[PDB]
């Protein structure tokens, strides 16, 4: 037997670069092949990342090619073409598809038959596109979806209540983006519902809470305006998902998973808490949503479905 | 500065020793002093534990004396002698011989009590020591809760870290499961059952029953139980030493919560560098509230009688 | 693909029990099957060990049988029949062989084709016996050998010099037992030889050093006399070796490996620093020993070879 | 008690930010204050880093001011502006504006210097601050050494944690490899070559050459270098905050070692909660000793001239 976990990373941007670094520091997988149009960056990054190895568990890190995905456990897609100013949502999707096909087809042709973890934006759309171009089962194609939005939502609630975010449990669902929403109904701190927390701590105005989600929804714009880009959050979420898969944990995580009736949706990948392990998506959690929240999910899905429909035609 | 975390462990039985191992393995704290009547046992144990150190971060481990608690950050009590009121009084005397000489040493860190009966001895420790309420902690239903969650996790096949459920009240027969708030990934048990009707309501009932009798069954099989509490104790320690503000089910002092007062009982609480910071008062259903009431009542009874 | 590391543990004594617990706390492997004549102990231990899971990464822990080794990555043998008083070395070996055969044959018959990690005493002898009864390649049968003796030697040197034992590098070699010896020639603290350390810190009498090894050699007797048994050390060494294999690290570790000319030895398993990974033993390090040390190795090997010879006949 | 470790980071460039991430990921320390001229950049960075916190232990991360160093355990300096003597003087002024306001805050923990030229600025920091010699540390050849070991590891296909070799002297052109003591699993390089003659002597030569020019090559490929030093810095931090007494190659003050005096230069040293405890003086060969001598000499030259 050979216990050697190999990860292929497509896209060596700040997100990919950081993701890899997060993998190094936590000792996840024993090999990372970095694939990117800019061969020099990848080469210089593989060296810089390996410089760090003697302080953690060993790995083989190198500039790779799509064929190196032959025997990979995982393929992480991270650098979608950014939306130019004045470009339509549908055109952003279409320019990425041509690029996506150019990545998926040759990886699939290498023989690769592991799990696709998509982080490229628009993530939900490109997840479904990856599933469609790869042909892989619905549960072997995962998108980061609302994992970071959810983390940001939890850290925010944690700061307000001064509690370890790992004792805070709340989700952000729907399509990653403007049309996402908070699942306040099932949000809790140590099992104590937010509602219950508020009705015991009246100092928490319903305004602060409403603004709190608004801020998570716009978190990326704020950070980009400040430091020019965002990457630590998504890189950390990506390593978390990788760990859950590679360590076969059956952990519940907000991810973009194929819809088959849940929430009253069908044939689209959208953000929802799900059980993931070595074989990809197992159980797709379906939180009994509030009428208002179900509407928010419906609206989010619908908008995404229309774009998706127009996209493939 | 003085970035040196020190732990004093009282009681070198299977629980105490297992706890020490867990601290070594996870590299929690830099020093561990083991206090116990059997000096030879503790000496062989500190050597055996130190033998593992080159495979983890370094620590100073040794057989200790109460006087060594002078500058300890934490004192962990596991020394609990095996009528309920009798059991209590024989432990109240042993506990006094531990607490007093430790307080006389100059110790003013945090007390973590794991000796049974935990809730009672947790209270007794607080009274014997004179320390502030938030600086005497008991493991309470931490282990029951972990067992409760692992059981749900196996039933549903989901990492227990994604399962959230509590066992509350006094650690013992009267403890109860807070089903009203138990959930998986935020998805309520009640709701989980609706989506998975294969899970019979009576299977849930046995599950908690099996948790309440957990110690009995284990002791019957391997003679004793210790890996669970040892791990729980080390978890509680990482929460304090790393100032996490983590929510853990611990035995804490009641000051109104659930309509109780003047007792240490099990309930979710925020903990950090300075001990208990906030006591999470879950809104229990009528059913659960009674369970909580009765458990408190019977516990307060013994408490008063004991003193 | 399926990244699920499974470990089968034979022997649920204080060593096996602790080993498993060390695996749990560090999150190594995703499944541990505990096999032992005393089915109840194993059952009660699997429950107690699992009680700890919600505080670490998940695992499947259960009382198992030899057939459960079918698809195991690793098989850890830990509870050899103890040497009764007045029993000869050769008779200790022979009573264990009958027991060993009863373990190896049915595990091999389950289909199992991973790596054998032997900790049972006498370890070096039973390692070779395991290799002989299993037929597995020489590099897929490993004995804990002098890993703990070496660790004990390093912690000892560390305490004297007050330095982190991970910055101390020294070995104990030969057959685990009375005939082992310290490799002072290549022992160093941060690269600074012991000799060099002494010739800069004259307060270190050559007496303290001589007694220091004597104490490591007799470490087990001291601890047994005190706490009645020894287990944390070996359990920790066992988890370390497991990690090196399961994480394919190519780490150098003192282990009992087949001899093919190194040190002037042949056809016996004996303690020596070696490179191990997912496929077992790779490079067998051969420290250029001192004449005196080479003699100590020769003497250790010879004694072990004679017993081994008589054993198989 | 006060089990709260605080780090103040000065310089939010790729190195500073990467270092902060490494602290978050490994869960080292409980608070991180980031000081830098670009307040907006540091604010977006603290938010971006905090976004990762729910996946690791909790921390308080924020844009900080020198005054926040009042009760910090550690101050990490990465702010180093890009003739050698000129480079030095322009950094000596920037360094002063950092050190002075931090010392005025009341800070009396440990200074970890990572800004180039590291050894010089390490010395300058010591002089500007007035702190004890063992409480001003420089990364020195920590990264060079790591790179050196990773290179040997790839050549031989062995976990670098099982490789032991140093890069010594002033971090820069004059640094040299201490081949006489370099080893793999305790098995000397010289000895390793005898057993594996395929390893040409000139391949070893290029190896160090590639280490000396490491930064150049990386910068040429990806524009900058930071993951290595970031990881090294976080390693040095875990050694202090966890009081490990670990042996690391750092820039430390010379007081006789290698026949040098009044300078901070790279060499193996024991480090812990209180900074440098012991300076490991490796018995260098004649060849290596000269290398060490010359490196010191040229460094002492600039040092004196600069001041």
């Amino acid at each position: 037997d050979k216990d050697h976990q190999k990860v292929i990373l497509v896209g060596d941007g700040a997100v990919g670069s950081s993701y890899a670094y997060a993998m190094v520091l936590q000792g996840i997988a024993q090999e990372i092949g970095i694939v990117d149009i800019f061969k020099d960056k990848t080469k210089g990054d593989a060296i810089d990342l390996s410089n760090a190895l003697p302080f953690t568990s060993p790995k083989k890190i190198y500039s790779a090619e799509y064929s190196d995905a032959k025997d990979a456990d995982l393929v992480v897609i991270t650098a979608g073409a950014p939306q130019k100013p004045g470009e339509t949502r549908l055109d952003l999707v279409n320019k990425n598809l041509k690029i996506l096909k150019s990545i998926v087809d040759p990886i699939v042709d290498s023989g690769f038959n592991g799990i696709f973890l998509v982080a490229a934006n628009p993530v939900d759309i490109l997840t479904y596109a990856t599933w469609k171009l790869s042909g892989f089962p619905k549960n072997r194609v995962v998108g980061s979806g609302t994992s970071l939005d959810t983390a940001r939502f939890r850290q925010s609630i944690a700061e307000m209540v001064n509690v370890d975010a790992r004792s805070v449990h709340a989700y952000i669902m729907g399509e990653h983006g403007d049309t996402e929403f908070p699942v306040w109904s099932h949000a809790n701190i140590g099992g104590v519902t937010i509602a219950e927390w508020v009705k015991a701590h009246p100092e928490i105005k319903e305004d602060k809470l409403v603004k709190m989600f608004e801020d998570v929804r716009d978190a990326a714009y704020e950070i980009i305006k400040l430091k020019g880009a965002t990457f630590y959050g998504i890189a950390t979420a990506l390593a978390r998902i990788s760990k859950a898969i590679l360590n076969d944990e059956n952990a519940v995580l907000p991810l973009s998973v194929y819809m088959d009736g849940q929430y009253g949706l069908n044939d689209i990948y959208i953000g929802t808490p799900a059980v993931i392990n070595r074989n990809g998506i197992q159980n797709i959690l379906e939180i009994p949503l509030t009428d208002h929240e179900e509407e928010s999910m419906q609206k989010s899905a619908s908008q995404l479905k229309k774009v998706l429909t127009d996209a493939f035609a």
